[PDB]
């Protein structure tokens, strides 16, 4: 009977600072989820990153989950031509969020480049069960979600075509958002069709003021931050969160998978003594205190791969329960006790596939109004039905109509 589940997630590693963050976590047995960019492994990410490969190894060997944050954090969209100094050059101008997404197909493909680079530096990385780079992602700058067919959100103010959010003159038009936001959405949809889930966050453990001379020194204290977590528990934090560009618009408040869960976003580089402040000296103790008080307050920690629980032999499932099985999201059709010979599948009558994907897919519960893509063409679902191999969109003229 825990008060809730916290998902500690760390963005933008692997860097030298990741090693200290992991050792703090390890001292208390907590597992984190790390959303890595492989450009630190190549030494072009403008951080202290000579130990990036040791950090990647440490994360995997001590049981933390590694997920896909893209190769270079979309920095290629921040400069005219991407190269070894694009990182520092984009740091100099601070325009990370300006035209952050441009060509969605290419931007998505940098999530796959990420995988290739990981495997070049750590060639046996897919022999690790806690390596999830092919299945779990998070978009840079974007509190966007792709969890189930019916659990999606987009961060409609996350990135801009011109003005930064705080800057005088900034308007975010939700009914017609920035071109960069529009591309980020297509990127979400592209990753979901390759089988990813993308997760945003409920709370962003960040500087209480990004304007003071050493911003890392103003990271929220642990007591105050456990307070933020308490506040977000079952209160649809992704929509209420500030600033505006951190919001997740359309988040399905009260959706069952999000009950009693808080996903915390933070960055290893905030726990480093360096160009941003006394991270290691002042904030590593804050992190270690939070881990103590959060358990005392009744929370437990988990990693994002369990956010949707894995299908288990012997569990009682209710109609409507969500699981993953071989990385695929499923929704129980019938209350029943799972057993070894009837796991979810593309022909199971006990489950339907509920991936957040939009390509036409077997054993999906389709609704009137859904749109599916099949053999390069888009089709509207006219009639609710569970899809099967006899009823491919191109030949079933009753259940589907081509958009043309
Ligand atoms: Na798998
Ligand atoms: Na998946
Ligand atoms: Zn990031």
């Amino acid at each position: 009977a825990p008060k809730g589940t916290i998902y500690l997630t760390f963005d933008d590693g692997p860097i030298n600072a990741s090693i200290d963050v992991i050792n703090v976590l390890n001292e208390q047995g907590v597992k984190g989820t790390f959303y890595f960019n492989a450009w630190h492994l190549d030494g072009i990410g403008d951080e202290n990153e000579d130990r990036a490969l040791e950090a990647l190894k440490l994360a995997l060997d001590t049981g933390h989950v590694v997920a896909n944050h893209s190769y270079a954090h979309m920095v290629h969209n921040c400069v005219d031509e991407f190269g070894p100094t694009s990182g520092a050059e984009c740091n100099a101008t601070g325009d990370h969020q300006i035209n952050a997404y441009q060509d969605p197909v290419y931007d998505a493909s940098t999530f796959a480049d990420n995988l290739v680079v990981f495997e070049r530096y750590l060639p046996n990385i897919n022999s690790y069960p806690n390596y999830f780079g092919e299945e779990l992602a998070r978009l840079p700058y974007t509190n966007g979600w792709r969890i189930t067919k019916d659990f999606k959100a987009d961060g409609l103010c996350a990135t801009s075509d011109d003005l930064k959010p705080w800057e005088p003159g900034y308007v975010c038009d939700l009914d017609n958002p920035s071109n960069s936001v529009k591309a980020s959405i297509e990127v979400q949809n592209i990753l979901a069709n390759k089988g990813y889930q993308t997760h945003g966050w409920d709370v962003d453990w960040s500087p209480e003021n990004w304007g003071i001379p050493m911003p890392a020194n103003s990271l929220t204290e642990a007591e105050a931050f456990l307070g933020y977590v308490d506040a977000a528990l079952n209160s649809c934090a992704p929509t209420t969160i500030n600033p505006i560009n951190s919001k997740a618009h359309g988040f399905p408040c009260g959706t069952p998978l999000h009950a009693d869960k808080v996903v915390v976003l933070t960055h290893e580089f905030l726990y480093e003594d360096g160009k941003r402040g006394m991270g290691a000296t002042q904030n590593l103790p804050k992190l270690a205190k939070f881990l103590r008080i959060a358990k005392e307050a009744g929370y437990v920690f988990d990693t994002i791969d369990n956010y949707t629980p894995v299908w288990q032999v012997g569990n009682a499932y209710a109609a409507g329960d969500y699981v993953t099985h071989s990385g695929t999201v499923y929704k129980a059709v019938t209350a029943h006790i799972a057993q070894q010979d009837w796991a979810p599948s593309s022909t199971s009558s006990l489950w339907t596939n509920a991936d957040p994907a939009t390509n036409w897919t077997l054993n999906v519960s389709y609704e009137a109004g859904d749109v599916v893509t099949y053999q390069g063409l888009r089709y509207l679902v006219n009639v609710p039905h569970v899809s099967q191999a006899d009823w491919t969109p191109n030949t079933q003229n009753t259940l589907f109509t081509a958009l043309r």
